């Protein structure tokens, strides 16, 4: 859906194009008048005929001055308009995309489409090129015909400085990282790169100029620049930018043959690195030095470091919009619960068909902050999330959660995707909602004491005394889920009753779904 700010920008660019086109027509008229003045001056060098020709030349030069004074001020007004629209385009519309990319990287909505910004940037770039050519024409015209108090000699140096500044800054802003450094075997985990592993990245120039096809050589490097590890990019670290049908005519450069190796003559998962891209543009007498960099990258040595490395990327991209804060973990910022809850639900909605529900997020809030009702005014630190182990446990909240995400993705995906997994429910709440329900009613949830991840089912029944009993089964491990599906385990589960007969204590899946109707399709 196109916004009000974006529709106003589309008209503001169209108005710039109309102004540029209107000045082109004035430039033609001023050139033809000067060419006539130049011709008539150089030629015919009663006696009244010479006097009449002299009056013609004076009138033509006075008219030349007025047309020049008009064009110069019309160009000054055009540049001011260009400056405003460029600030809206680069500092506002482009920055929003950069933030939308940070969010998409960490599982957020996958918007981040360049086609509209490429169309707007190209339009502004083409308009600025015609303006630069009009300022070049004023220089050419002045050289041939000038006079004391000529508006070209006094205002052209400022007009030239203004358009050159505009065009350089637009070219520099258009050089973006379309696809952030990522390992192809871990597409759901970008900005985490293991040494010796082939990784890919992609860059794009949003100024759609066909002149530049096969002209820009993109050089890629790491650690360009206290006590931090230094690395080198090995493989094919140079790529010629080209227009493809696959890109829809867009100028881009994809690096697929890259690897990191430590250079040879703070904790590893919190150390950040920047992958830099460089090129030089030579366009009609201008040398524009383009330089862009990736979002901070965590460099790992073993794949066991992947969970803590991903948490550092989650923290960085959730809390800051700054694209180069390498010292972020020297003093990491605090997050709100609503910020964290959004990211945690993104971890599930990017890997599965279902994110985290309100009830699942509430029980997750209580696990980190303790009892309460409203968690919107609560704060979560890096220590409570990843750096330090949970209160009374030998593992951090993130390690416990990452093992659940993996359990869902690899072992119980189909059940999670259909909504048969209660997942996160406190011992007090599960006993509460089951207390009212008939005997044999059960819910599926994850283990809180299991580091590696465990799945369980909590059920309700009545003893001979009539007292309601709520029990959970010993959590089923990943190893067990590799032999039997959780659905087969639910159906096959038997208990020894009072009559000493093996019976299934499971009848209905919460709230009232008969077990065979919900889990039969998976056996
Ligand atoms: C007390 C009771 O009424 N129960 C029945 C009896 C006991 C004893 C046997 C055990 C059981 O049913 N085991 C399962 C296998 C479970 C597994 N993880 O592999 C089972 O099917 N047992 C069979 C059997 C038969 C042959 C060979 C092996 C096992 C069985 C069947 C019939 C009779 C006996 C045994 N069986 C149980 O799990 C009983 N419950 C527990 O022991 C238990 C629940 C629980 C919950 C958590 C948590 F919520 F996730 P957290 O957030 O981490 O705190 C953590 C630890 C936990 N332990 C349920």
């Amino acid at each position: 859906v196109v916004t009000e700010k974006q529709q106003m920008l589309e008209q503001h660019l169209q108005d710039v194009r109309k102004r540029v086109q209107d000045l082109e027509q004035k430039m033609k008229v001023v050139e033809n008048l000067q060419d006539d003045f130049d011709f008539n001056y150089k030629t015919l060098k009663n006696q009244s005929v010479t006097r009449q020709k002299m009056q013609q030349l004076e009138q033509m030069l006075t008219a030349l001055d007025q047309m020049r004074r008009s064009i110069v001020s019309e160009l000054a007004g055009l540049l001011s308009a260009m400056e405003y629209v460029q600030k809206t385009l680069t500092d506002e519309e482009l920055a929003d995309w950069k933030r939308r990319q940070q969010i998409a990287c960490i599982g957020g909505p996958p918007n981040i489409c360049l086609d509209r910004l490429e169309n707007w940037i190209t339009s502004l770039a083409e308009s600025q090129l015609q303006t630069r050519q009009q300022i070049k024409k004023l220089e050419e015209l002045q050289q041939k015909v000038s006079y004391k108090g000529d508006p070209i000699v006094q205002h052209r140096p400022m007009l030239e400085e203004r358009i050159v500044e505009l065009f350089r800054n637009l070219m520099k802003s258009a050089f973006v990282v379309e696809r952030q450094p990522c390992m192809p075997m871990h597409p759901d985990r970008p900005l985490v790169i293991k040494t010796g592993v082939q990784f890919t990245t992609k860059v794009r120039l949003l100024v759609k100029f066909p002149e530049l096809n096969y002209q820009l050589k993109i050089k890629v490097c790491i650690d360009k620049d206290r006590g931090s590890r230094k690395f080198n990019i090995l493989g094919t670290n140079t790529k010629v930018m080209n227009m493809e049908e696959s890109n829809n005519g867009s100028l881009s450069a994809e690096f697929k043959h890259l690897t990191l190796r430590e250079q040879r003559c703070l904790i590893v998962t919190e150390e950040l690195h920047l992958i830099t891209f460089e090129t030089e543009v030579y366009h009609q007498g201008l040398k524009i030095d383009l330089e862009t960099h990736s979002l901070p990258v965590v460099v790992i040595s073993n794949i066991c470091q992947m969970p803590n490395a991903w948490a550092s990327i989650l923290w960085y991209n959730m809390l800051t919009n700054n694209p180069k804060n390498v010292n972020f973990f020297t003093k990491p910022p605090i997050g709100t619960w609503d910020q964290v809850a959004e990211v945690l639900s993104w971890q599930f909605s990017s890997t599965t068909k279902r994110g985290l529900s309100i009830e699942q997020l509430t029980t997750l809030a209580e696990k980190l902050l303790g009892p309460g009702v409203n968690y919107s005014g609560c704060q979560i630190t890096w220590a409570k999330f990843c750096k330090e182990n949970m209160a009374g446990k030998g593992f951090s909240f993130w390690v416990w959660l990452d093992n659940i995400i993996d359990l869902v993705k690899k072992y119980i995906l189909a059940l999670w995707n259909e909504g048969y997994i209660m997942g996160f429910i406190s011992k007090e709440r599960e006993r509460a909602i089951l207390s009212t329900k008939p005997p044999g009613t059960f819910l599926l949830r994850f283990s809180e004491s299991s580091k590696e991840g465990g799945v369980t089912f909590t059920w309700v029944e009545k003893d001979i005394s009539g007292k309601t009993q709520i029990q959970s089964v010993e959590p089923y491990t990943k190893q067990q889920l590799n032999n039997m599906s959780f659905a087969e385990i639910i159906m096959g589960y038997k208990i020894m009753d009072a009559t000493n007969i093996l019976v299934s204590p499971l009848v209905y899946l919460y709230p009232d779904i008969p077990k065979e109707e919900a889990f039969g399709k998976y056996c």
